[PDB]
């Protein structure tokens, strides 16, 4: 959607994990310039999922988005709903001693415990004591019945 | 490796169904100038998969060739092996009458039915009656343990 603004058909934002933690979480926690400005910033676990999309800079499918938060944990509150973690932390290690984790999560809308499953999924990417700061992560949102 | 001679990180070749057929596919089959010159061709069909990625002009986890052959059959005949149909043909319908066919197979390395299951995968499309001709095809090929 201004992934637009450059390329020839068929090409498109598909990083992989060690590029999603090396060029763009990496460098927004050292103030360092993104490769491109492409990833939307936003108070993210203050909305419902269905809301994000909005509000995103780009993106048809899937959604990124840099938000303020965490620092592991199971679950993660937001909106009228919580996230739930669906699986346990993962490594992602690009080439320094630079160490990124992704968690995935589902959205369930209601209070817990008495929440409902959707088919809203999240992967949260934290900078996890790589080096470079708290206090951002970057997330990629999606519906799995897109 | 050459989908690296232009783009910043986390960018690449991650065509839609529609892409594919509609503006690769298709232009080869109406020899139209192709949007860039990264489908390797090669008579793919005479080799086993992993003799494959070679040869391809790009790519790390999955790799894209344009083919002589198909035409609907479950199977394809294929080196010291065959491929087998994972599936249905899939319709693929960019927009104008332009009609494309996906199908998904897996290599058994060994001759009928004494063949032994690999973890290569392969998506052949063909222009199934779009509008163009027989004659190419175009297959993105990989392992599923990559």
């Amino acid at each position: 959607a201004e992934a637009e603004l450059n390329l020839p058909p068929g090409f498109r934002f598909h990083p992989t994990d060690d590029e999603l933690v090396e060029h763009y979480l990496c460098r927004k926690a050292a103030g360092q310039r993104l490769p491109v400005p492409i990833i939307a910033e936003v108070d993210l676990y203050k909305f419902d999922p269905w809301d994000l999309p909005e509000r995103a800079l780009f993106g048809a499918r899937e959604w990124y988005f840099f938000t303020p938060r965490d620092r592991s944990r199971p679950n993660r509150a937001a909106g009228n709903g919580y996230w739930k973690a669906t699986g346990a932390d993962k490594p992602v290690a690009p080439r320094g001693r630079t160490l990124g984790i992704k968690k995935a999560l589902v959205f369930y809308a209601g209070k817990a415990p008495r929440g409902v499953k959707t088919d809203w999924i999240m992967h949260e990417y934290r900078l996890a004591d790589a080096g470079r700061l708290d206090d951002w992560v970057l997330c990629r949102l999606y519906n799995k019945k897109n």
